[PDB]
């Protein structure tokens, strides 16, 4: 179950590390831009298959604070990704990866999201990054790294998803604000603006306090 990450991963996450240490938040961009592409997926085979959306209808994405646990969820509706795809997808890469080394050593923000690895930045903010994926063709697995190796598992609770990715960050001591509401609000709302499909964040409201799914774009 233990595997270890192809060494063009390992060289890019230290690229990505060095680069960004100034604009760390940029990994709940990348995540939320993450989480719409596996959206758009699930909607292409759901023109073609009458079947695609019957693991879960909605198409969201939904974000929720866990500071108490330390811990931040980014959870997505869209096609998901099999065993077989955790470990081929998280761990290595493919193709034009090679030109890509030399491009990202010689602004390095733009980049990563073209080239689409921008996975990899939730390790400028988080120890452990943990993907619990449901693909349609495949039972609930765990993918989790501390970026030293990772493991992939089955789920031992089964089908919660339904269908989709749910990306959990432990974050960093010095990331602690990412845990706070108004925080993740404000920066979701940033980086969501031009996504089209609606983004929540589980929030409060007021005598008491009532929490409820708040859509933010
Ligand atoms: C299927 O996608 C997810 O489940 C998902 C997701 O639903 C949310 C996410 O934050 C991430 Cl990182 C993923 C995995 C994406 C990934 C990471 C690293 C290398 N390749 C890929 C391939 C890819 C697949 C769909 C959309 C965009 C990219």
């Amino acid at each position: 179950e233990k595997f270890a990450f192809q060494a063009e991963v390992n060289r890019m996450m230290k690229l990505i590390i060095n680069s960004l240490y100034k604009n760390k938040e940029i990994f709940l961009r990348e995540l939320i831009s993450n989480a719409s592409d596996a959206l758009d997926k699930i909607r292409l085979i759901s023109l073609t298959d009458e079947n695609a959306l019957a693991g879960n209808e909605e198409l969201t994405v939904k974000i929720k604070c866990d500071k108490e646990k330390n811990l931040l969820h980014v959870t997505d509706t869209g096609v998901g990704m099999t065993r077989e795809e955790l470990v081929k997808n998280l761990g290595t890469i493919a193709k034009g990866t090679s030109e890509f080394l030399n491009k990202m050593t010689e602004s390095t923000s733009e980049l990563i999201g073209q080239f689409g690895v921008g996975f990899y930045s939730a390790f400028l903010v988080a120890d452990k990054v943990i993907v619990t994926s449901k693909h349609n063709n495949d039972t609930q697995h765990i993918w989790e790294s501390d970026s030293n190796e990772f493991s992939v598992i089955a789920d031992p609770r089964g089908n919660t998803l339904g269908r989709g990715t749910t990306i959990t960050l432990v974050l960093k001591e010095e990331a602690s604000d990412y845990l706070e509401l108004d925080t993740i609000k404000n920066l979701v709302k940033k980086y969501s603006q031009f996504i089209n499909f609606p983004i929540y964040v589980w929030s409060s409201k007021t005598g008491k306090t009532v929490w409820d799914w708040e859509l933010m774009n």
